[PDB]
């Protein structure tokens, strides 16, 4: 396709997450958040040699991992309670039943929050693993905030479970984390941007051209 989104899963990006986040100690977290960084590259050179000229841009990966810092997206318009409905019926689970009410009656504590209640429910039951990459999980979003701008409740719930029946429950995990704008990874934004920024300058291998250099020297 146009971009390295367009081919990598979803699925890749919710595995480093749940790493990182599983990771005790900064090294481990940041070892797999640069093990992903050079899955990206690997995959624009693999499309490169298959002669798909494509951009190499991480920002459809660093939107989701960084979603507080979303800004071409407008708000979702989702809170936890739809989200308990709407999982209350798709699932079709009893109203005020054993795992149902967990949903509904939930408070904001460490890592307790809402996802992990809503994986522990679907970890028993769910679909066929993953098919969206991430290039269609960023679409699929983009209609839930346009929707929830033209104030359509009806369509933020179409196109969330467009969502969600095409998504394993460890993808409905991190999507719910990446709805409600914080992914609790252990490690903040901060390391995120220095582990990115020391990843391109120690892969960047400046190559010493002299003349160049001495052009360099010779004027401000």
């Amino acid at each position: 396709s146009q971009t390295v989104a367009s081919h990598v899963p979803f699925a890749d990006l919710c595995s480093t997450l749940e790493r990182i986040q599983k990771s005790k100690g900064r090294a481990e977290k940041i070892r797999h958040f640069r093990e992903f960084l050079d899955s990206w590259r690997k995959f624009h050179d693999a499309l490169h040699k298959n002669h798909k000229d494509v951009t190499d841009s991480f920002y459809p990966a660093m939107r989701l991992i960084l979603p507080q810092l979303e800004r071409e997206r407008m708000a979702y318009g989702i809170k936890e309670t739809m989200l308990a409905k709407l999982y209350i019926e798709l699932l079709n689970l009893p109203r005020d039943g054993k795992d149902a009410l967990k949903l509904l009656n939930y408070r904001t504590p460490d890592a307790g929050d809402f996802a992990m209640i809503a994986y522990f429910v679907l970890k028993p039951r769910c679909l066929q693993k993953g098919s969206l990459t991430i290039q269609q999980v960023n679409d699929l979003l983009d209609s839930i905030a346009s929707n929830n701008s033209a104030k359509r409740k009806d369509l933020i719930k179409k196109s969330l479970l467009q969502l969600i029946t095409q998504s394993s429950a460890l993808e409905q995990k991190w999507l719910i984390r990446m709805i409600i704008k914080d992914l609790k990874l252990g490690v903040s934004q901060q390391t995120i941007f220095s582990v990115f920024h020391n990843d391109a300058a120690e892969l960047h291998n400046v190559t010493t051209d002299l003349e160049k250099v001495c052009r360099q020297l010779h004027d401000p």
